[PDB]
């Protein structure tokens, strides 16, 4: 599912991410832009072999398993296959875990590189939220 921006800004709150560990809701907008483009479906793959999945682009050295990520964890208890329904619970779920790992949303390289200390407001504008 491709997203609207007001369409993911309203379910990333009813899900609770507005305020989470301090972090208001535009940041994760921005965040899920520059990860995914709003694409649920989007999947990326990294050098250590890991894919990345999903509208936050959570990955698989930690968070989901996939299968193909030797060593890696899944703290998540879920699927990577599961980051990629049309439902955003498992992603939303997930994130909350990886923004409280202790590195905030910089976990996010995208964030860091491209949201952080932007006007993120900007991403929840004309929004009926
Ligand atoms: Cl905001
Ligand atoms: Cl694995
Ligand atoms: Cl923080
Ligand atoms: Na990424
Ligand atoms: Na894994």
């Amino acid at each position: 599912k491709v997203f609207g921006r007001c369409e993911l800004a309203a379910a990333m709150k009813r899900h609770g991410l507005d305020n989470y560990r301090g972090y208001s809701l535009g940041n994760w907008v921005c965040a899920a832009k520059f990860e995914s483009n709003f694409n649920t479906q989007a999947t990326n793959r990294n050098t250590d072999g890991s894919t990345d999945y999903g509208i936050l682009q959570i990955n698989s050295r930690w968070w989901c398993n996939d299968g193909r990520t030797p060593g890696s964890r899944n703290l998540c208890n879920i699927p990577c296959s599961a980051l990629l329904s049309s439902d955003i619970t498992a992603s939303v779920n997930c994130a909350k875990k990886i923004v409280s790992d202790g590195n905030g949303m910089n976990a996010w390289v995208a964030w860091r590189n491209r949201c952080k200390g932007t006007d993120v407001q900007a991403w929840i504008r004309g929004c009926r939220l």
